[PDB]
């Protein structure tokens, strides 16, 4: 029995949660928006990255930039091209943004391969450079302390689900090869949960925060995807304070895209506020964005000194 | 050889491409100029095609001083020869778009590139279906393999061009365009092409049922004192997919018969990447082509499948 299961059900009974919405988003027909970027702030303004999907069509997403226009309220941007990629993600490195999502290969209707692509520059400037390798969706960046970028990699092309970590110079050192050779982190605390990060921070201790999508099968079984948290250690790969921070079932009820997902939230990022909690991002049943009000899940361990602001 | 040490196997296609040099009826030229992408070259387009009672074009855009940093944009026309970015169109994460009318609707393809460490590792033609401003991604083509095209025939099903060497073969319905269908395409009569590289850039139905292709042939260029061109050249050819045979084929434009521009480097200074083209009323053609790798432009020529029919397929969504 999945040992992530005692967490949930402990969670979902006793949660503090302080606030909640669904996020609008205009400018794309309706269409469904989804697994979002965390927001982030560029010129005096706040954007996010959404995955763009018509509710009755699978494996048909792009990646779209959204300007913030009000309380909860995002407008596609004119100005920015489209990304023919799934489930986008943001991370400043080196005084830049690095931007990636999925690309998906399809033969004949069918998906054959699927990969992450990275592009880097300013938010209305984004450079394609690197692909990870075929099959590995839970790439994630971070400028650690010293200055080098972190790399999670996430290994499940072999029915197996762990999370390795490797370190390079420059943004575009990051190959196939480096991923692929990343050495494995202590994944013993995530139990037989599968996923990774969505979000990593650097904290004050040097430590990294990451906020992270996992998800297990609940006995017919359940699937089951929570957003949840861990702090890793880059010097000894020790991985520490893995939890539950949040459920589908916290944020504002809507309905899933199939039945299978009703229990199912992607997990953004959290995004630190005034008044020492957070707001958690989420993409909610393959079909919203919302956030829940958390308290800060890395507390003890510093505070987030990484930054979205561009 | 003519060329001496120079080069010891001057490509076949030399003679045809001096001769039209020579030769060429150019009754017109222009090139088109395009807003709304901050100044970035535009070239390499699809030909343009209607759609709910307007113009429209799919360019190639990309900053002059960047290579392998392209997308493809759907423009629509503002007025003669210049065109502005649609705002409500996505945009495709691909290199030289191209269209084609396939049961009713549009089949839009380009090239992904795929990269290692900001190095070119890969490439593939991904194709789209729909409607112009609602296209769904269905398949991608074989590995390395850039001049896929199709054209719908005479009895209804689908054509299919590739290059490993022009392949041609058939299916049903458009997914079932897959990668095992493409690399099993039967070779086509590839003697009157020589050793020119290149394939078709757009494939006309003719009212013959033969396909009237609009293709790009090239080939390398040493210079005395002067460097390596890519030539690239406009040329035309009419295929019979019953016998696979080619018929007709021939130079219809060079970069020298558009209006002057820079190209991209000094090597693409004879590079004219082909587009399509469209009849006029008068019974000429524009045939609209990439140049340099910086722009795009159309010069006026005589129909190039004269004697073979008329166009019957069409690109009026
Ligand atoms: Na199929
Ligand atoms: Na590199």
């Amino acid at each position: 029995p999945c040992s992530l299961i005692p967490a949930k059900e402990a969670f979902e009974r006793e949660k503090k949660i302080y606030g909640k919405a669904i996020l609008s988003f205009d400018g794309v027909n309706g269409y469904d928006v989804y697994n979002c970027s965390i927001p982030f702030t560029y010129d005096g303004k706040t954007y996010i990255f959404g995955r763009v999907e018509k509710k009755d069509e699978w494996v048909h997403s792009n990646s779209i930039l959204f300007e913030k226009v009000g309380e909860n309220r995002y407008r596609r941007h004119p100005a920015s091209i489209t990304y023919n990629l799934e489930d986008p993600f943001v991370v400043k490195i080196h005084g830049e943004m690095v931007f990636g999502g999925t690309h998906v290969t399809k033969n004949g209707g069918k998906v054959s391969d699927y990969r992450c692509e990275f592009y880097h520059g300013t938010p209305f400037n984004l450079k394609y450079f690197s692909s990870g390798p075929s099959k590995m969706k839970d790439i994630r960046l971070v400028e650690l302390a010293d200055g080098k970028i972190g790399i999670f990699t996430h290994f499940r092309t072999e029915g197996s689900c762990l999370t390795g970590f490797t370190t390079i110079d420059k943004v575009e050192d990051l190959t196939v090869e480096v991923i692929n050779s990343a050495k494995l982190i202590n994944h013993r605390p995530f139990g037989d949960a599968w996923g990774g990060p969505s979000q990593v921070y650097l904290l004050s201790s040097g430590l990294l925060g990451c906020i992270s999508h996992h998800g297990y099968l609940l006995d017919i079984q359940l699937r089951i995807y929570a957003c949840t948290s861990f702090v890793f250690d880059p010097a000894t790969y020790e991985v520490y304070n893995f939890k539950i921070i949040g459920t589908k079932g916290c944020f504002p009820p809507c309905e899933p895209k199939l039945p299978h997902l009703a229990d199912c939230a992607f997990v953004s990022g959290i995004e630190m506020r005034n008044d020492g909690k957070c707001n958690l991002y989420s993409g909610i049943g393959d079909v919203a964005e919302g956030y829940i009000v958390i308290d800060y899940p890395f507390e003890g361990y510093g505070k987030i000194v990484s930054d979205v602001a561009f």
